[PDB]
């Protein structure tokens, strides 16, 4: 039947294991009899975006430049809208589902370049203070925990996974939460 | 004598950049002494980069860059001439004197600029016709022309000097016109 395609993300704070969750992401919907996909990474992901961070790092080790934190995140959503029209858009239309990594100012720049355009289901994985402690060895970070917490709520296109227990109770949790949504659909 | 950014727009073979040397004479005359010319297209190494990576992309061939996306990478050089140069010069107490600085294309500007905008806009007023014919010495002119004069008309930080008139006489007017703001304020 050739399921519709649909853009799935994986958010989450560092030490989430966002790129093993992944795995257990695509491997639910291998059960689910989706075959064809595309792992994307929005930071970076496309030929652009790799220009543009060497850009930047050929400016910063030179230095008697400093970036602008506004110029960066302009060229943020630069690489973000390229990755949108040039690589998940069209492997969308070709029927290939997109699983990628890490998709006020924010928010107006967002309605006006992507417009409407969301990701299908977002995937948090949450991760507790302690739980980022111990990857830092390997909190500011309490502020944009809350915000994503938030947003989770809010909006039903979201789903949290508690990504700081053992693996295979995140594998349990992320199955669930595919095979519900899924159904759904 | 507050700091003042005074931009120089206009139409191709307007004369922008000779235009630029008498707003700084005039300013001389008045007593300014520490100032800043800018060309807005460019006018910082980011920019520079910026340029040269979308004709390194084009001259490949096997790379698009998506409108959206060098527009974003456009505002990103806009946003860092602002923070780093013009805003900065501002702040030591010079003057800034700046060449060339869709609906959605302002929607960015109020959300990266803010209500941050030229204290005096020189618009140089040329018949695309007239413009043309110095350019080698269209109805995308004809509408953009309308645009300027329209705001030209309507904004009382906006003066013209007609340019189709010979270079003596623009030179004549651009002196006075800025004479006669600074005096206003
Ligand atoms: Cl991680
Ligand atoms: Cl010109």
């Amino acid at each position: 039947h050739h399921m519709r395609s649909n853009y799935i993300v994986i958010e989450g704070l560092e030490g989430a294991g966002k790129t093993t969750a992944r795995e257990c992401v695509v491997e639910t919907l291998k059960q689910l009899g989706v075959s064809d996909m595309v792992f994307t990474r929005e930071p970076g992901g496309t030929i652009l975006a790799e220009k543009l961070r060497s850009l930047v790092l050929d400016i910063q080790s030179t230095g008697d430049e400093v970036i602008n934190d506004k110029a960066e995140v302009l060229m943020f959503y630069a690489a973000r809208v390229q990755l949108v029209e040039t690589v998940i858009k069209p492997a969308l239309a070709r029927g290939q589902w997109v699983i990628g990594d890490r998709h006020t100012m924010l928010a107006t720049l967002r309605d006006a370049v992507l417009g409407d355009f969301r990701p299908h289901l977002t995937l948090y994985l949450d991760v507790t203070p302690e739980v980022g402690l111990k990857r830092a060895r390997a909190d500011f970070f309490n502020r944009t925990r809350a915000r994503y917490l938030e947003l989770a709520a809010q909006d039903p296109t979201i789903r949290t996974v508690d990504a700081t227990q053992p693996l295979e109770a995140v594998e349990r949790d992320i199955r669930a939460v595919v095979n519900r949504w899924v159904a759904e659909q």
